[PDB]
């Protein structure tokens, strides 16, 4: 069913789907359950890996962001017809609940992606100190973003559950 969804958007226009977050979100996992095609990993340069999956007409892009420095934010290049933006977080992972806050507004200063939806995906759920998505979005303050049209779907990607409610929301944004 997931597949189906991408079909909306089957559109000709060539198409990314930006999905990043802190190394151990939950990014290859959840692509691996997207069950679109392949997943082929490039290196552009040294400490940046790159996992991609292009369906027909969709292309999606995971890497991870924070830690080691952004000294070369080459994404420049991935920046091109992003369309869509997904921000996947390790709900249980409360030490660095900084950081993602950090990081995703990195990503949401990015010029060049002001157009992009916002999907952020509260993943692992199933876990003991897990956040909810209501608290995930205030201690993140997505609340404040006024122009930018933007979702919180909490998921167990392990599982693949909420991933195909999540997408089904973002595809039908882009269509
Ligand atoms: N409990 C739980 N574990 C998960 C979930 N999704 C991924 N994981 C595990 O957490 C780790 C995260 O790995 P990965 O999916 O590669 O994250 P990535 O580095 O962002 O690509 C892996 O060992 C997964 O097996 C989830 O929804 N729930
Ligand atoms: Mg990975």
């Amino acid at each position: 069913t997931i597949s189906s969804l991408f079909s909306r958007l089957f559109g000709k226009k060539q198409m990314r789907i930006l999905m990043v977050g802190l190394d151990a979100a939950g990014k290859t996992t959840i692509l691996y359950k997207l069950k679109l095609g392949e997943i082929v990993t490039t290196i552009p340069t040294i400490g940046f890996n790159v996992e991609t999956v292009e369906y027909k007409n969709i292309c999606f892009t995971v890497w991870d962001v924070g830690g080691q420095d952004r000294i070369r934010p080459l994404w420049k290049h991935y920046f091109q017809n992003t369309q869509g933006l997904i921000f996947v977080v390790d709900s249980n992972d409360r030490e660095r609940i900084q950081e993602v806050a950090d990081e995703l507004q990195k990503m949401l200063l990015v010029d060049e992606l002001r157009d992009a939806v916002l999907l952020l995906f509260a993943n692992k759920q199933d876990l003991p100190n897990a956040m909810a998505i209501s608290e995930m979005t205030d201690k993140l303050g997505l609340q404040s973003l006024r122009n930018r049209t933007w979702y919180v779907q909490a998921t167990c990607a392990t599982q693949g559950t909420g991933l195909y409610e999540g997408l089904d929301w973002l595809s039908n944004e882009l269509s």
